[PDB]
């Protein structure tokens, strides 16, 4: 583990579409799980999937401020009952490397694991917005 290379800088987008589970997985069933993004000591929870099923949607959007260091987004799922810091039904790793290269990433089902076990997949979209020509 060694740093050095430089990174981009600007605004980041996070479209929390939905999250589907496996065929034989009691993930997000009979509950109100919510997603929690994290970008530089900055997280944001989404609406509470009230009785949505194994496919709780949100169709939300979270904008973050990138500034080196951060090259991936953290998405943890829990239960409106529980707390971000208690027990996360699962989690997913959304890298901004593809968004930083492409500048816009569609809503893809990101592998959702929990401690190491594959819970399912989380659909999320990313969109980077580098401070182009403004001051001039």
């Amino acid at each position: 583990g060694s740093s050095g290379s430089s990174g981009p800088h600007g605004t980041l987008e996070v479209v929390l579409v939905s999250a589907k589970g496996l065929e034989d997985a009691d993930f997000l069933n009979n509950m109100d799980p919510y997603v929690q993004l994290t970008c530089r000591t900055q997280d944001q929870k989404s609406n509470v999937a009230e009785g949505m099923g194994t496919t709780p949607e949100w169709n939300e959007t979270f904008i973050f401020t990138v500034s080196e260091g951060t090259t991936e987004l953290k998405a943890k799922i829990f239960d409106k009952d529980v707390g971000t810091e208690d027990d996360a039904v699962g989690e997913a790793t959304i890298p901004l490397e593809p968004v930083f290269v492409e500048g816009s990433i569609p809503p893809t089902a990101y592998n959702v694991v929990k401690d190491e076990e594959y819970k399912g997949e989380i659909w999320v979209a990313l969109s980077f917005k580098p401070s182009g020509p403004s001051s001039g």
